[PDB]
């Protein structure tokens, strides 16, 4: 029962609570488990998964957030929980620091202060590297920026930040372009956005004309060397890894990621005539494959 | 009949008039055509083609103007124009949308606004996706800065007008890296800028070296994820999409696209001995099947 | 015979005189030699060698220093040196140009101006391109800044400079992303930084936590599109090529390259918990495959 | 544009002077072209050529004449002229000796004494070597005997000699085999003599029954080892390299040559019944792909 | 079925008779017959023969003799009889002049004077050229010199001529070299010297040490370009095409031919220790699959 | 240890005694070892070798001398010396003769007179023939003529007659054509002269030119049906197997040899300009694989 359409809109902000010494914490409770899950009506594929479903959970959370991760591996291989975020080497989830992997039946909890504010993510690091990302552990991580650390550009960081009335404002999106290799010989079969090749094609994703479009947009998938993103008929600005609060790349319609790469995408489709405006890979055969998505701009 | 020595400095800039409200209309006539066309000398492609040649024309109008092209299927296939440009959703040269694709012996009229400035394309968008464009329906579509509109950078905007003497006083080319699948196994055989193989080799690109350069960039090759430039013995300047007047990255020598990224390179050979100067691909194979050229530098 | 330990911080500077002029001059001796290579303990390959290394000697001079490289060709097949830098096209390496390819047993001294500061490399331009830089003809190539020429950056300068107490207080590392096909049907078998197979998993690299580190970054692997660097638990400013005093992307984790691209990364381990963090390619199977690196970072 | 035909007794012998030493001076203009070919109706091959060909021109000289070959390359890869005959090392064409591989737009002048007398050829030797002699660049290079440096032979230089009146009684025809590798998978596809698959089958070459005959017979044949020639109810005197006035083998009538090897036939029919008399490689998949053809005999 | 051991020294010297003009003529009997044939013990190959054996019956006349070969088809598949030798278009056995082709139940006289003196053979050529040769439709011809007509050779010419007293010292064998394509793909499994592969390793060749050897070699390997003798410990002179009365090579022990060629070989085992001599191709692989035989020199 | 320079012009004579009947006697030993040797710096292939070397030790001796070969097999498999030369059956060095095959420890002294006088060559013949031959178990063997056994070519007799005054006129050189199949699937990788793939290149074999020159040239490559030997800008004359004091063929440039054949080149640069001289296989790819030198004629 994975929804992409839930999915897109969906944020884990944890468990909530504050330190005596009033920083936030953020808990989390993540298993590794082995499960069945859907890329297309019809097509099953054995995944390895955060927390039954392929991307794992959208962690988000605050700069300088105390965040717990209880991890807990209920799988049959051994797997990590590795962020891309500021931590210590034994927070680091690679097999040779900290504890290790963490076998089946066993459970550790990742901690750390929630740094640098950006757009990340987290995935299995175990042995070898490419198999488990493309089995399905990996999911997103948000970091918002913290207005009163950042005065000189405190409206875009509230405009980031959960919940203040700015962000409320902005349709706020998580995409993570992955992949599956259905006959495991290293070579995708099917591509997505959100795990679901077609998904906003079949449903496209119902857009306010009169309000800004951000994207949470992350290069998940395994084999390929690039992934990409073109936004039809419109231009956004791009942010490389969410990090700073001023474009990395202002008008641009397409922009291209490794895997690990992943940044954020901000536009807007006011006064456009309503209708469907596409989104997809320009790298063609991804997108014949799944890799294809409608916004549909609503009056 | 297709001329690469001519198509780098060739212009299309449509027939001018002026809509009631003073916007400038430019008008423009593109028929799809299926043909032969000629990679290397002796080697046939079977082509579609916009107005019989492979890249379409180029065509250049001005930021802000009304653009109408007049498109017409004389082929064998559906077609469309996509262009990498702001329009509207029924404007979007895409199948399920406006007209959707254009069938042997149909018309349509895309119309639009000239935004946002900077170095675009178009290409067909039927399906399958990748079939169309190898086939060779892709052209550039430049969109000069109007100075007015950039009063902070007007001298860089004016550089970029075409026809004011400051642009006279610039070098400018086009130039398309394409690749061709002769065996149509979804695996390029051979590589060009501007479609034939090696041929600024054959006869190098010459250069005043009094004067700068600037090359607009396009990559339109499909079913390899990357393609790139190479500038031998100097450095550039390059402008991302084309979309800013300041550049994105100062001072490189190579650069990289994915398909339908673009963008502009500035540069200059003052001061340079006279000679021979390389630019090709970073991919190896590719500059040794066709994608290598040589500026020669001139007293 | 190679020593990849000894490889990260070797700098050659040349034999220093002075020009008639007061510019200062720095010359260098490169011989091609064929030669074995161990690219992993008992993984021997036949290798084309600038000096006998693989990469080759990383040449380090200040802007604007002459630069004289003479070149004798020991080996059994022609080759050049081309530098990614500024130079007369007769001095460019490439076959057609200036004396042409270097025979065996044939000498020709490359002479230019070390212009722009940045971090560069050189490698063999010959028929076919491929072939040449796959077997090993490749190395690095910095222009540190001249302080005197940067007044706005002069401490950005001051800490490139090689020899300052500024510089002496930044931890510097060259790095070389390369791969090699043992069976030679282009693909690569082995894929590492600085030739040897895990060279840094197996000794760690030795960072102390109070001083910044700083990487000159070169991909020149071949036969792959892009190659890429991903820091665990950290994140670093990148500055593509090196050509500027100001980073071209603040706060990243991930950056990738095509072949012939390079850059500068910095970062701090300051405050962090000692331990072992990771450095690797985040194409999977190329850090399975060799490409994958420790840092041990001390108190 | 190739006839076939035509070319059977085409003797190109340059424009004639004499040296102030009395010594005869013989020059010939030769362009190396990238050109379309059709070696069948409708298989039409990307060639590399000498003057606009494939076999080049056919250079007949006399032993002792001073030999000026003007060479200039119109194409797009470098290119050489290597003689199969005494010259200095520095009018060799190979790369690396002399002027090394002429590139696109140079010219060199290749200047020798015509020795020894016999049936030679020549081809371009650049890098990789069967990648130029397999796309076209090869032909006929005929040194006549001079008669008075022969007097234990003269009747035998005399009926060599073009234009004497012993001369004018043989038939003289030359006889290029080669063959073509269409998909450039090192495997040819079309044998012939002469280029055209079976040109003689479709209009035999006419003999006069009272008159000898005598073939210049040379193997430009690519990746095969071996090419051959059998006459069909016949015998012929073989001399190899056509070096000596007397026979190497008397009486044969199936003889075999690697590439680069070449010889003189001479054989008669008089006294035959007319009709149609094959000729073909004895390799029967050779003469099924192209290389079979007839001699009509009249009365 | 076919005699291997008896086919060495088994002559077809046809039906004698003389003309009205007092010329000799010899007749023969030649059916084309579908037939099994055994190559090795349990190995069967589904041959096209002449009088039901592979090679074909060795006929053998006298030079200047009229040479009648009836010819009739009880095969499935059209045939002609091809002969190395002098004769009329008309009697040349191929599909395009004379009768063509012979169809099932057809019949044809070949008809000719025997020229010239030497070893010789013949084999179908019909449409493919290979198919025909390789299913088994082939045979050696030879010729015998006149001494009458050769009086500065007469004793070489009598030791040649079958039924002298000079030519009754000599110990005469036919050898023709043939392979065989059991799955018919176009490469042989299966080589031999008359058919059946290592028949003389089973049972040696007696040879008497005082009488001198002479060997009719000829080549009918399909599909591989060359084939080739070696005799152990020992040198032979051979005689290209047997057509000349003096050696055309003097004391070699390899000598090599393409298919179609043949010739003589001559030594003597005279004052050589009794054993077992060998003798085979110098194509190490035809050896070891079938084409090595042993000499037994008795004393 | 291999040295492909010396080896040219190292000829191993024995250790020399005298038999009671005046007799001279050259004794040699010779061990078949497994070991390493080096086809390229860094290509080791697994060899099974005569001395530690390919080729093995180049025997020379006199015509008439008797020879005496003390064999020890240190190696893993059966092997023997087959002998190109007149002997008896017991000493002919095959399976199935004499002792048989020497197995692993086993010891056995060939023993004949060295007759017919020429170039000839040794190898193993075992099991199966292409596998030790490839694997390095072949040598050059060369009997001189005795002068006194010659009287009407005793001058041609006393230069090739090692040591005479006449002889150390001439430069002599020894060239094996071999080739090697480092991944054991029946086609070569690697050719050359004398093992080391472009050793000639490298390093040139100097030529004067007041001294004629002589090669004995032996074909050792399994697997390729012929190899070649084209010689640049000058003629030679060939002595087939160098059985006879006459040329077999006068003034030729290319000749080839199938597997086991060999012969004598002579030839002259004598009034040459000064430069390299190239030499090489006429089978392109062979020359681009390894077989490929340059001759150093100098002044
Ligand atoms: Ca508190
Ligand atoms: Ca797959
Ligand atoms: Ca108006
Ligand atoms: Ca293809
Ligand atoms: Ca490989
Ligand atoms: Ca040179
Ligand atoms: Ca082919
Ligand atoms: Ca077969
Ligand atoms: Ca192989
Ligand atoms: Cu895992
Ligand atoms: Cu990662
Ligand atoms: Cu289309
Ligand atoms: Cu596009
Ligand atoms: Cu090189
Ligand atoms: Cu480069
Ligand atoms: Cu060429
Ligand atoms: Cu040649
Ligand atoms: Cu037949
Ligand atoms: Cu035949
Ligand atoms: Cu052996
Ligand atoms: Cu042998």
């Amino acid at each position: 029962g994975f929804d992409p359409y839930a999915f897109l809109t969906h944020w884990e902000t944890g468990e909530v609570s504050t330190l005596p010494s009033g920083q936030t914490l953020r808990e989390f409770n993540i298993v590794a488990v082995d499960k069945e899950i859907e890329i297309a009506p019809g097509v099953y594929f054995p995944a390895w998964t955060y927390n039954g479903q392929v991307p794992g959970p959208t962690l988000r959370v605050t700069e300088g957030d105390r965040v717990r991760v209880h991890f807990h591996n209920a799988g049959s291989h051994p797997h990590t929980i590795h962020f891309h975020g500021i931590h210590p080497a034994s927070m680091d989830g690679v097999p040779g620091t900290g504890p290790g992997m963490i076998y089946p039946g066993e459970s550790f909890t990742y901690e750390f202060d929630a740094y640098p504010f950006g757009c990340h993510l987290y995935h299995c690091h175990a042995i070898p590297l490419k198999r488990h990302i493309h089995k399905g552990l990996y999911g997103a991580f948000i970091i918002d920026p913290d207005p009163e650390r950042h005065p000189e550009y405190q409206a875009a960081a509230r405009a980031r930040l959960l919940g203040t009335p700015e962000n409320q404002a902005w349709q706020e999106f998580v995409m993570v372009m992955n992949g599956f290799d259905t006959n495991f010989d290293e070579e995708n079969e099917v591509y997505a956005v959100n795990t679901v090749a077609h998904a906003y094609m079949k449903r496209p994703i119902r857009i306010e004309r009169d309000r800004p479009v951000r994207i949470y947009l992350i290069n998940a998938t395994e084999f390929d060397p690039i992934n990409s993103f073109h936004l039809h008929a419109n231009f956004f600005d791009y942010y490389d890894h969410g990090t700073t609060l001023t474009p990395t790349l202002k008008t641009v319609d397409t922009i291209m990621q490794c895997q690990g790469q992943r940044g954020i995408l901000e536009f807007s489709f006011n006064g456009f005539e309503p209708g469907l405006y596409m989104f997809h890979a320009h790298q063609s055969e991804f997108a014949e494959l799944g890799w294809m998505g409608n916004f549909e701009v609503i009056e």
